[PDB]
């Protein structure tokens, strides 16, 4: 009845957290089918993926672009034979798409960079571990966080590295840092995969109580961020939200020929040692009621 | 199948977000049955429900008991019969009983104590309005309470009343105790629908900027706590937990004579300005996978 594509730019646990949220909402619709491949951060893969969508003729596309220039000729052909797309989470540099969902990056960024000032006191080092510097989040999530930071004279961007997402780059990178930089106060961290990567670095060396870390995402379950601040790693992160439901709600919403929003902004809110403890019983009790729609479901032909 | 029957204490926004959880929950094993009554406060009709869901021949009995005394012969007595009996929230005064399950009072009454303390920076006069002096809870969220503020000689306790868990009689006690109190620094509530009592008569006064008001229970929705805290009205409101959807597991796994222990105590955590932000986001997509249940319990 309704077949959709998901051109997703990687693989991990935030991304594996909207996927979910995804397939579990198409339930919700009688016909419809939503197959999802991944990209694994390469930009061929992800034209290779577009291109498969666009061949077997899937009535809606839904993309995260790897990186804005590369990606945006691959999404314009989408575009132009008439497919309509939808953009989540990263953008392209053009107009030609059916309908962005979203949470601010740049807002997040100048968040973060408030927050770090704050937490100085209007003093000191800062060090800034970004994503794939292609990437519309890691330009965003580093532009806001200038904006911030300008404000304060005093707070200073002494370092800056592409750490690509991931913890592996990071702790590379963190390690460079500390060998040349005895003063550090402040890890910002564009995920928190690369957080706990610089966090190892610090650590190693001796170094990790000299500095507050910041991330971005806050997802809760085990090996992330929640847990992270919970475990007095990460001083504080920001949720970067995956809310699958809404992406196809638009989804359908535009295929059904229900009116919609072109732009759907989401929000963000920092978490820290001050709100991590509700923030885990809240999401303790939604991972109950996922799995009872998930026996439900099950019981269901 | 199997018959449950539920004898409730009170009637509330509290009490039927449990009801509801627990008959949600219901939906999920085959063949269980559960009837709720509520007492409406009182011992003589909490006595009766007991006696009903005895006659009818009730396979186990959930109950949170108005006022511990009253209600002790009145469980004892279902029990030595042989049926399960499972405590709720309150208590009795004797250990005769299957299992029970709830958070720790006496805990949340320290950590009002303690964020009190602080607040104030261990400096200041608190007025307290409990709940039924003959409930445990009430016991419990004064007596925990009492052992924090013990440890700070400058904090004193200058008015005590019985509110009896409501805003009505919460709002005249207050009432009397701004008449004879010239300076109040805190007013302890223990629940959140004493707070906003206590609260509108220190407006009515013009004093309510003067002190900060803590409640528990810390529940989601329109009219409760949660609310109330994003509204600025309630300083701090600490959870208290209704969890039907485990206070029905507890009876499945009696009833089918699976592995259970006797005492659950569950989680609190202090609710305030600092976290309520995330405590509404969490609870708001919570209240649509609720939604998201009732649309598929009601396909089957
Ligand atoms: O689009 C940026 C987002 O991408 C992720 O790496 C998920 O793959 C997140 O950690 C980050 O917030
Ligand atoms: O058992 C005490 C609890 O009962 C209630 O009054 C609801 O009936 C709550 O407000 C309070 O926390
Ligand atoms: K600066
Ligand atoms: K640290
Ligand atoms: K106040």
């Amino acid at each position: 009845h309704f077949r959709i594509g998901v051109a997703q730019c990687s693989d991990d646990s935030w991304r594996h957290k909207m996927n979910d949220e995804i397939l579990r909402e198409a339930m919700f619709y009688n016909g419809v089918s939503v197959e999802i491949r991944s990209a694994g951060d390469d930009n061929s893969k992800q034209a290779e993926d577009v291109h498969y969508f666009m061949d077997e003729g899937v009535d809606l596309l839904i993309i995260s672009a790897n990186e804005a220039a590369p990606m945006t000729p691959i999404v314009e052909e989408a575009y132009q034979k008439g497919i309509p797309v939808i953009l989540v989470d990263r953008k392209i540099l053009s107009d030609k798409y059916t309908a962005y969902i979203g949470a601010d990056n740049y807002e997040i960024g100048r968040s973060v960079g408030n927050y770090i000032a704050s937490s100085l006191k209007g003093k000191g080092n800062i060090v800034e571990l970004t994503g794939l510097s292609g990437s519309t989040p890691a330009m965003e999530r580093h532009q806001g966080f200038m904006a911030a930071i300008s404000k304060f004279p005093d707070i200073k961007l002494i370092d800056k590295a592409d750490a690509a997402w991931e913890r592996g780059p990071a702790e590379i990178e963190m390690d460079s840092m500390l060998r040349r930089h005895p003063k550090i106060d402040a890890v910002y961290a564009h995920n928190d995969r690369i957080a706990p990567g610089a966090y190892q670095a610090a650590k190693m060396a001796g170094r990790e109580k000299e500095m507050i870390f910041v991330g971005i995402d806050a997802l809760p379950g085990k090996g992330n961020g929640l847990e992270l601040v919970l475990d007095s790693v990460l001083d504080a992160t920001f949720i970067y939200p995956t809310n699958g439901d809404k992406v196809l709600q638009l989804a359908m919403d535009i295929l059904e020929k229900k009116p919609y929003p072109k732009e759907t902004v989401m929000n963000t809110a920092v978490v820290d040692r001050t709100n991590a403890h509700v923030m885990q019983l809240q999401t303790t009790h939604i991972s109950e009621l996922d799995k009872k729609i998930e026996t439900l479901n099950g019981r269901i032909g």
